[PDB]
């Protein structure tokens, strides 16, 4: 288990592959575990509040920050966030080949969009909640929207069954 320093952001971008779990916390932090020859060859920067995790040329990561804004999984792996989590707005887009599970997400505004292969499973009250799933896989929505705007023109599925609108 190695701790990194890393200056602060509010954005996630994963290039490269990894299990991600995300704590909401007044502190930022970063800690990646995994093969020796995976975690080495894991480069981790912050240019403009970005942090970006990629290859120099599997690990699970664990990161803590105060806010969160964009979540770009480009990669391979999971992003998690189980414990609550209270933002403005929020996206998380899969372009690789990810899920993306949320427990308990408090926002104004939710955007999801599902481009490539995988899941996003989140269970989220907003005023706004925007989701796409143009690729191969499902989202799974849950909680409460004041309003959704949803579109599905990949092959799986949206599942609302349990999200309230108004």
């Amino acid at each position: 288990s190695e701790v990194r320093k890393v200056d602060a952001f509010s954005s996630i971008e994963i290039t490269s592959v990894g299990t991600i779990h995300f704590t909401q916390s007044d502190t930022y932090s970063f800690r990646i575990e995994g093969r020796e020859k995976y975690v080495k060859n894991t480069e981790t920067t912050v240019k403009d509040g970005r942090l970006l995790i990629g290859f120099k040329d599997g690990v699970t990561i664990w990161i803590s920050a105060p806010d969160l804004k964009e979540v770009e999984f480009t990669g391979v792996g999971e992003f998690n966030c189980e414990k609550p989590l209270k933002l403005d707005e929020v996206s998380f887009e899969v372009k690789g080949v990810g899920e993306v599970n949320v427990a308990d997400l408090t926002c104004n505004v939710l955007k999801v969009a599902l481009r490539g292969v995988g899941s996003a499973d989140i269970h989220v009250v907003c005023d706004y909640l925007s989701a796409q799933m143009g690729g191969v896989g499902s989202v799974t929505l849950s909680g409460s929207a004041g309003r959704a705007d949803i579109s599905k023109g990949g092959i799986g599925g949206v599942n609302t069954d349990n999200l309230k609108i108004g």
